[PDB]
């Protein structure tokens, strides 16, 4: 039939808000979607540290390592 | 003789549920395989977390990194 | 001289029984190689997580990541 | 619309301060960006280790492996 | 000047005894190796469990996966 | 303007001391660099375990596989 490819799914999440949990990471960054390539890096604005809805620290702009994400989640 | 490759196995679970352990979680991600690529990455819609038959989180809809995936298992 | 690479080593064992060390894992999978690519993706059909000698979870198919795959053993 | 790339956003932090987190590491790298390629390996001068705005070891010259490179900010 | 390439020296070791320490194994591997690829995976025969000059368990062939490789040791 | 390439940056400590924190090993590698690669395999030669500058074993000749190196440090 047909499918929507990973890639397809995450560019379409490019200027909305997401979640990203990292596996280098205890608490999961919640921001703005600015970029994001087919690797997977990913680039955020007006980003945060979060614990669940809870929020622990600002971050601003941030560059996150493809290999290194492990579940991104539209917010 | 012959064979079943891994992306052939995994792309005939498209449109089906399927449980995944990810390097990065503790907890198992159960949901619908939307899409897969050739590295593995996963798109699955009407997620949950959980730890075996025992539901802990709902997710929606999420988007699995490949390098960060342990096991895929159909449901 | 002469020698034998990995992966013509892994595709011999298709067909066969074989123990597999996962890092996101802390019990052996023990099932029949189904399938295999050069990445080192695993198809293991008729799977069980093991502990040595000792099963504790039947698991069916399962597909194995390859860049998460530390160490293959045949049974 | 339009987006920016992760690595576009990577390069223009040469020749300023950046804050990175790496897997293998549990105090964060600060120094100046010298140097950066397309798999994010880091070159950085002038360094140190953090825990947040504590510092806890100058490092001077150090060159950081991209595949576990977790998250880079802009100082 | 000139220098020796990583995937040189560990050619060099093939029909020899190794020791490797891999990144989702807390005991050494310690075994003969049969081959080898330029993604470092390696194949042993005759191989070991150690702990040191300790021996903890036999597992006569085995395949280690390249990327989850940290060190090998002529031994 | 300009910048030096981190792979420029380690080749040019070939012939020289180093000090290298890999990801699965707790205590940093440190000997002198005979051999590296575009992937930052690294080849040491006359090579210690050691903890700062406290030495704890004696390796001699190692090759590090470059995705589990961590931080790379001139010594």
């Amino acid at each position: 039939g047909a499918m929507v490819l990973p890639n397809q799914m995450v560019k379409s999440m490019v200027g909305k808000i997401i979640r990203v949990e990292m596996k280098g990471e205890e608490n999961q960054l919640v921001g703005k979607l600015e970029g994001v390539d087919d690797y997977m890096n990913l680039y955020l604005t007006n980003a945060m540290e979060c614990k669940g809805e809870e929020k622990v620290r600002s971050l601003g702009e941030i560059v996150l390592r493809g290999n290194n994400v492990v579940l991104i989640q539209p917010q």
